């Protein structure tokens, strides 16, 4: 449920993960810096603390709390309570992260008010919430 | 919208399509033989004539009637109006077909009485409802 | 050893094969039309009739003569007797074909005078010399 | 020419890299532990300090020098002075690392005399030796 990869000062390219999704709970992806700030989170919520099939993007500093939430239409959660393999890739952009899933671009996310790269840790977290089918991680990836 | 490949008689192997899904309408996969009998159709109904996110399997002779329709679950229909990229593979068994989507098995279809392989056609058909994102086909593939 | 797919008239798109190579012999890719003219053959000679690791492109009418033979370089022929997995794709241009192996372009073949697309057959043929590892074909693929 | 990924205590699974090979020089892959020992190196030598198209596997402790060298037949170096995309995956086995390339297994390598996992850093190094076509890294990967 927790694993991660730790990379050389990544000021370009993209990280990516492949996982089997879960019917409940959520699957978050963390993009830390050296200060251990959160340059970005990608929180896909399958069935979480009240909401289904919701995608959240945010960023905080280590010590302070969260910023304005981003919910973008386009994340391929399955309907019907199903589960499938999802590919998510995060591109390290010039003016921001660019997120896509299963090869289809979800959204551009400009770097938060003084929180630019490099990314140095990339982290997958699954948090269960009573899931009949738990998430399964297949792969973590840095691209150059 | 309508595309196919003609193989050499396959009795062993598998077939694969890759496409971006539509928000409405349906996407059908026809496995024919010589006589243009449907050994199996895989009808992914995203929104079609009053069904949402419905997987239909079945078979009919060339100019015959449909058999009883199998309705499996586990098909990565995106929630909430979305479109994603789908990967679908059918393994041509010695028993029946084995259906998969995104590296995940959905169901076993024992061939219908009188409709064994050889398969010689693999067909893609998309049929529009009122979809704002029509499906676009990517790849058609035989596996040996 | 010998396998193919029949497409709908492709004038736009690409075709793909994936195979494990042999140590000796050759592997040819034929792009036919209706009249069974060779719009293009891609003849990878691993050891064939006194050529080692030789890439031959060419075209002939159905019951006609070969044209002048193009001999490109850059084809991932394994060294030292080895077998590997090859990925070959041909893009059906508006100019000619674009040849690729393992995500890498090898050459541009402007269609031969009188042999434009539509392509309707994509054929794989392996011909043994004295190879201790015969080639085994994996996938045949049209791209749209 | 140098990049690497740093992983959670990997006692199973496999690491992998995708690169564009170089016409000369060599491309080494390092599997370190926490002591910064070398659990394994995978040195593919395209054109190195006297030899062509040679594959070397070894392991040392941090302070002492190398062990017995392993050269396994099967690495897909290109002939002819060419370059192509190579996929190498290293599986973290029960009794050893298991190496394959382009989906074809090269060899089992049992853990060196008291040098078992976990792996914690995975590292790509290209060292040039007058190369007309330098290696290009595409991706580093941990598999679970
Ligand atoms: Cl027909
Ligand atoms: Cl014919």
């Amino acid at each position: 449920p927790i694993q991660s990869i730790k990379v050389d000062p990544m000021k370009s390219g993209g990280l990516g993960v492949v996982y089997r999704s879960p019917d409940k709970g959520r699957v978050s992806l963390y993009l830390y810096n050296d200060g251990e700030d959160i340059l970005l989170v990608v929180d896909a919520r399958f069935d979480w603390r009240g909401e289904q099939n919701v995608l959240v993007l945010n960023s905080k500093f280590a010590g302070g709390e969260w910023g304005p939430e981003v919910r973008p239409e386009g994340f391929p959660f399955p309907c019907c309570g199903y589960v499938t393999t999802i590919t998510v890739r995060v591109e390290i952009g010039a003016d921001g992260f660019t997120l896509s899933a299963n090869g289809i671009e979800i959204v551009k996310y400009p770097y938060r008010d003084g929180l630019p790269p490099p990314v140095t840790k990339f982290q997958y977290v699954f948090q269960d919430q009573g899931a009949s089918e738990t998430a399964q991680l297949e792969s973590l990836s840095a691209y150059y």
